[PDB]
RNA sequence: UAGUAGUAGACA
């Protein structure tokens, strides 16, 4: 029952008025928002901005630090061991004690070396001992640390220490970016560093060994950068070891490279607590590598041997973890560059270019600083701005110059950027990081994108970014207040009319809309919607408006959701499930979406903003709203998603695989139109032939802006045609839109305390604080918060574009012009089809003059370059809404290259594969060797789906497997190696207990993660059924142990449980009650209880779950604790109700497997599991591959697809009335449930009990010739197994 | 110019 709301009567909007208004507007000269891309224009932009910048920032003469770690290598690097560490430490301490300190840090390292060298024999015993046999000592209290009492430090050492230990207005100093001397100095320094780094110190298997091993790995393995990366991994491992809670308060000393590099770790705050830095100094022999003498503390000299003493570096957990995997990040980035070069050129890169690219990537990976990240973020949009015909490149170059240049690395990057931009504006695409010229724009874009993705996502300052997050919302809310005070609330809320716009001509502005324009756009949409009213009505009514609100997953999710205003006045930070449980506990029914709206309509919309933690120059904020707000937004967005699904020009509603097909079809029809010839009819029967041409406009900032009035959507909804009989649902959506006009915007507690700590307040901070009356929340109007009404705004933009199309058609009926609009994501693509004269257009100018003199004054803007007038009118009509096209990030080009790059970047199924590739070595879910290995392997399969070559994907999966094996000590030679205890080979060992996880990327892509375990179990059954061998049966018992552990990602045969380090309604029900209820109600395992009475218990069960409680605490500095215990080989596994080490679990596994006996019940279970295990292996085993003489040709990107039971099983277990009704509500066809159950059990028998049923329970970017069958996708992958050669299957 | 960070006062 939808309640009776109020409707909106239509206004007498006439398209004739808009047509006449457009005739006058186009009767005068209209300036273009974009500038013609000339090399001279770009050069003068840079030259002017250089002088402006020199004025803007105070000059600094000392370039600042950029290298996070300084070191040098002269010989091949050998990985550090404990004995090697001891020997190198002694030798290095002798060398250091032979030197003479100069600065306080030199005295500090001299004191540390003296203290280390004078430790007793028992100190050295406990210093280099594992935690098993470690005993405490007067000097050594923690294994890898020692103590340095202040009495053992000189005055200079204490001076350095207190300098380390210990505003409202300032100007950040910058180097002289206009001086040529500064540029030359920076270029020389970075060139020297890079030349130092480049200095030399299955069918897929054979393809790798011929192509990726030859021209990439064999080249980079001997470079200085490779060994420097390994040494950096060792140093970072030592720093991570010292970051524990018990250890970080002490001193430490490590040496590497036969005593040539020495690490001195000072007492620090532990990295387990947030906002901490580890302090250290590196002392190294001067030589090639990561050396910047200008930013060194000293250079001690002893007989033609120079020792470089670095500054004290404070590195946080994020940057330390980034530095740990710098070598792998550089390797993946260079492999991506390798694949892209091969695709662009059809050849392999030469050795020098590969070495230089690897050195550049490694230097970027070492220097993890926010300024470089911001520069590389700017370059991504700067490159399209100079490769198009028109763009906003002056604004982009000014924005690039709006920063200080503090270090030599920044100035070198700026010099390169200026050179590349001027080269591009004068044209064939020069490389940013090489001497290679490309043939495709996508190659250069991918180069810069790979450079950008080398920086981690959390480099912003916490306080500064938290302050910056609220500024846009506050500023645009203030602008809205100013507008509604100048014009009155009614005009701003309800819009102005056309005659008011004709009288004022300044009402066309952001946050202001014309009512006639909104009604006309809705009519234009209805011109299409009316012809398909049946499907639209079915789509709307298929949103299930009468099902319970909280019985949907989205309404009981684990995402953040704001709660209530607290006594301090802040907005509570909560979870969706908590609010769901609270509402269920405070009422007795399960209301529907409309019923919840009725119950909560009176309350105010509330929202707070949190950091997204991205790697853009400015971090974006994510808005967290309350429950009634979510209900209102759900109503509006469900309605508009149902409506928007039937409009072709709206692309947000597309799934993601249809989006690419739709955009390809739009481009295809645009190309088809230009193949024709347009003719102009004349009275004298003398036609003029006009040549059709296309212009591509990639329009930025069309969907959302903090500068909009959500009140236009009310009239849009009122005038939009649906197939429903009445206006009840439409009135409900209009009312909900009315209920989100005003918002209570809360400032976060962090920023509140930040401002509170301040004594005086600057004018900008004062103006910001004035927005919040009580100091906690202020009111926002007009601007709906980001990411809340996407389909609504996208459809509104589509309607506006259609309105412009109709207006232009009415203005010029004598011209044959083509328009295609694609409002995808926040961007939009406009394709203007215009006509140019063929031969001098002698008749064309005469015709235009005749039109103008005949009274059609608006023909003046069509005389030459009519696409400019098209864009001018389109932009004006969009502004008649509240859509302002961004004049800096919009490019106008005659080719669809910049747009294609932007669109594929925006699409979630076509993001660059290097972004996912670099993410497979970081942020692994820290729980267990098997789960981490599966998470890492699955990320490399996703990269292959996104377009990674099988060789690059294989390289990345090998690197990730090596990293995971190092984390847990599984790899051969370390104590956690399973082959040390179990009497099987490493390849024959189950993955959950060590075991070779390394596999072909093809096996992982097709057969999935765990196929190694499946093959192991299948071969074990075959051996025990055909041979009954003793040691061959030994594998059988190991699997049975895992089930014993499991009973006491998915795992086919058990796992090993590891420790996990960690509510209001989580305790209202006793745990035994939850156990009894779950045992009684088994059908709810596959469905969600609907009725409130047991939905509450189901939700409390969902809260009291180790997996769920682990999920709510994912990103935390305490995650380092688990990896430290795993690296230190502590008691991290669970066995027989106790926490034991991995070696204990392996020993128990060996005992159980030795003492295993078959009962044929295990044999039946294993046979069932093997039967449950497309037969991808046989296809991969049986295939023919040969090299035909041809050249590899790369076509356009194409998206394909790679490939109810819970209702039936739930219906099987339903006993009482409530479970029975819930399974009928969930099931689509309750009539056929019994038949489906019968046929399923018949198939199970031909292939019953509850336990067996309980245990039984992809978009790919390819070329155009591939089909939608998984066999076609696999054959495409096999054909693309060679980078340069063509394979025939 | 101890580091990170920043033309919002931080870690401290």
């Amino acid at each position: 029952y939808i309640p009776d709301y109020k409707g909106m009567e239509p206004i007498g909007a006439n398209i004739e008025d808009l047509v006449d208004y457009s005739k006058d507007w186009l009767s005068r000269a209209r300036n273009f928002s974009f500038f013609e891309v000339k090399g001279t224009a770009v050069f003068e932009c840079f030259n002017s901005n250089e002088a402006n910048h020199c004025q803007r920032y105070p000059m600094s003469r000392k370039p600042r630090n950029f290298l996070l770690i300084q070191c040098s290598l002269i010989t091949s690097y050998k990985p550090a061991t404990t004995l090697s560490d001891q020997i190198d430490s002694r030798r290095a301490c002798s060398y250091i004690l032979n030197l003479i300190p100069d600065t306080p840090a030199s005295y500090l390292i001299h004191d540390m070396a003296y203290r280390y060298i004078n430790l007793t024999r028992e100190d050295m015993i406990n210093y280099y001992a594992p935690r098993i046999q470690f005993k405490q000592t007067q000097n050594v209290r923690e294994p890898g640390t020692f103590k340095l009492t202040s009495s053992m430090l000189r005055a200079e050492s204490k001076a350095m220490l207190d300098l380390l230990n210990n505003k409202h207005g300032a100007q950040i100093e910058s180097l002289n970016i206009a001086s040529h001397i500064v540029q030359s100095e920076s270029v020389s320094l970075i060139t020297k560093i890079l030349s130092d780094l480049e200095l030399n110190i299955t069918v897929l298997d054979k393809f790798f060994q011929n192509e990726t091993q030859k021209y990439l790995i064999d080249v980079l393995k001997k470079t200085t950068a490779w060994h420097i990366g390994h040494l950096i991994r060792d140093i970072t491992e030592s720093l991570i070891a010292h970051s524990g809670l018990k250890r970080s308060k002490y001193w430490s000393l490590h040496s590497y490279n036969n005593g040539n590099v020495i690490l001195f770790i000072l007492p620090s705050k532990s990295l387990e607590v947030a906002g901490s830095f580890i302090r250290f100094i590196t002392v190294f022999r001067i030589g090639p590598g990561l050396v910047d003498k200008d930013n060194l503390d000293t250079i001690l000299i002893d007989g033609d041997s120079q020792w470089g003493v670095s500054k004290v570096m404070s590195i946080d957990l994020n940057r330390l973890l980034a530095l740990n995997i710098a070598f792998e990040k550089a390797l993946i980035a260079t492999a991506t560059w390798f694949q892209y070069y091969t695709e662009d050129q059809g050849q392999f890169p030469l050795q020098y270019a590969i070495r230089s690219v690897f050195a550049n990537h490694f230097l970027l990976a070492i220097c993890q600083k926010m300024k470089l990240c911001a520069i590389f973020d700017n370059l991504r949009y700067l490159i399209p701005a100079v490769t198009s015909l028109y763009s906003g490149f002056p604004s982009l170059i000014e924005k690039l110059f709006e920063r200080p240049f503090k270090s030599s690395l920044e100035v070198y990057i700026y010099y390169n950027i200026k050179s590349l931009l001027v080269a591009l504006a004068q044209n064939v695409y020069p490389s940013f990081m090489s001497r290679i010229v490309y043939k495709h724009y996508r190659s250069l874009i991918s180069e810069v994108t790979t450079c950008f993705f080398l920086f981690e996502k959390g480099l912003h300052g916490n306080m500064n970014e938290e302050a910056k997050i609220h500024l846009e919302t506050v500023e645009w809310a203030l602008k809205f207040r100013e507008k509604e005070e100048k014009y009155g609330e009614s005009l701003v809320e309800n819009g102005y009319m056309m005659w008011e716009l004709r009288a004022n001509a300044e009402l066309a502005e952001q946050q202001l809309y014309c009512q006639d324009a909104i009604e006309l756009a809705a009519i234009e949409l209805n011109k299409v919607l009316a012809t398909k009213s049946s499907v639209v009505a079915n789509s709307i009514l298929s949103k299930n408006w009468e099902e319970p609100y909280f019985s949907q997953t989205r309404n009981i999710s684990l995402k953040g959701m704001s709660g209530q205003v607290q006594e301090d006045g802040h907005l509570s930070s909560s979870v969706t499930i908590i609010e769901a449980i609270r509402y269920l506990s405070n009422s007795r029914h399960n209301p529907s979406l409309l019923k919840l709206y009725e119950e909560t309509r009176e309350q105010k919309a509330m929202a707070r903003i949190v950091r997204k933690y991205q790697r853009t120059e400015a971090d974006r904020g994510f808005f967290i709203t309350t429950l009634p707000t979510r209900c209102r937004l759900e109503i509006i967005e469900d309605y508009y998603d149902a409506i928007a699904k039937n409009i072709s020009e709206e692309y947000i509603s597309y799934g993601g695989e249809k989006k690419i097909l739709a955009i390809q079809g739009a481009l295809e029809k645009a190309l088809r139109w230009a193949s024709g010839e347009s003719f102009i009819e004349l009275s004298n029967h003398k036609f003029i032939r006009m040549k059709r041409k296309l212009m591509y406009v990639s329009a930025d900032a069309t969907k959302w802006s903090p500068g909009d009035n959500s009140a236009k959507f009310r009239r849009f909804t009122s005038m939009l045609h649906n197939g429903l009989p009445n206006n009840k649902l439409k009135n409900c959506v209009i009312d909900a839109l009315k209920q989100v006009y005003k918002t209570d915007f809360f400032m976060s507690r962090k920023l509140r305390n930040y401002i509170d700590s301040m004594e005086s307040l600057d004018p900008h901070i004062k103006q910001f604080l004035d927005f919040f009356p009580d100091g906690h929340h202020g009111e926002v109007k007009g601007n709906w918060l980001q990411g809340n009404l996407n389909k609504c705004s996208s459809l509104f933009g589509v309607a506006m574009s259609l309105l412009f199309k109709q207006v232009w058609t009415n203005l010029f009926p004598e011209l044959d012009c083509f328009f295609e609009f694609a409002h995808h994501s926040d961007d939009a693509l406009f394709i203007y089809g215009y006509l140019e004269p063929v031969d001098d257009g002698t008749d064309w100018f005469l015709f235009v003059s005749q039109q103008i003199q005949a009274g059609h004054l608006h023909w003046f803007s069509v005389n030459t370059e009519m696409w400019k007038s098209m864009f001018n009118l389109h932009e004006h009509i969009l502004l008649l809404g509240s859509i302002k096209i961004s004049p800096k990030k919009t490019t106008v080009s005659p080719t669809n290259a910049e747009f294609l790059s932007t669109f594929f970047e925006g699409c979630a199924v076509s993001i660059p594969f290097v972004k996912i590739l670099l993410g497979s070595l970081s942020d692994l879910p820290g729980l267990g060797y098997f789960d981490d290995l599966a998470a890492a392997q699955s990320r490399c399969v996703k990269a292959l789906d996104l377009g990674a070559s099988p060789q690059v994907a294989q390289l990345a999966v090998a690197l990730c497997t090596s990293k995971v094996e190092r984390l847990y000590g599984t790899a051969p030679g370390m104590v956690n190696h399973p082959a040390a205890y179990l009497q099987v080979k490493h390849t024959d060992t189950p993955i959950p207990l060590g075991g070779n996880g390394a596999m072909s990327i093809m096996e992982l892509a097709t057969a999935g993660i765990g196929m190694s375990d499946k093959n192991l179990l299948k071969r074990a059954l075959l051996g025990y059924s055909h041979k009954r061998q003793k040691s061959m049966l030994y594998i059988l018992g190991l699997f049975k142990f895992l089930m014993k552990l499991s009973d006491e990602q998915f795992s086919f045969i058990g796992k090993v449980q590891w420790k996990i380090f960690t509510f209001e309604f989580a305790d209202m029900y006793t745990s035994k009650f939850l156990e009894l209820w779950s045992s009684q109600h088994v059908t709810y395992d596959y469905i969600i209880p609907k009725g409130r009475d047991n939905l509450l218990i189901y939700l409390v069960r969902k809260l009291n779950d180790p997996s769920i409680v682990t999920a709510m605490t994912m990103q935390s500095p305490l995650q380092l604790r688990f990896r430290m215990q795993a690296k230190q080989h502590m008691k991290v596994c669970r066995l027989d109700g106790e926490w034991v080490t991995f070696r204990e679990v392996l020993a128990a596994a060996n005992s159980f497997a030795e003492n295993y006996s078959a009962t044929s019940q295990d044999m039946d279970l294993f046979q069932t599991l093997t039967s449950c295990t497309y037969a991808w292996k046989d296809f991969l085993n049986g295939i023919h591959c040969d090299v035909i003489p041809t050249k590899q040709v790369q076509r356009a990107k194409v998206a394909r697809t790679f490939t109810s039971i819970p209702a039936v099983i739930g219906y099987k277990f339903a006993v009482t009335v409530e479970e029975m009704s819930d399974v009928l509500d969930t099931a689509k066809f309750p009539d056929s449930l019994s038949v489906d159950l019968k046929t399923m059990k018949d198939g199970v028998y031909r292939e019953s009990l509850p336990d067996v049923m309980k245990r039984i329970a992809r978009v790919v970017i390819v070329q155009g010739n591939v089909e939608g069958t998984a066999e076609a996708i696999c054959r495409y992958w096999l054909k693309s197994m060679s980078l340069v050669k063509t394979i025939r299957v």
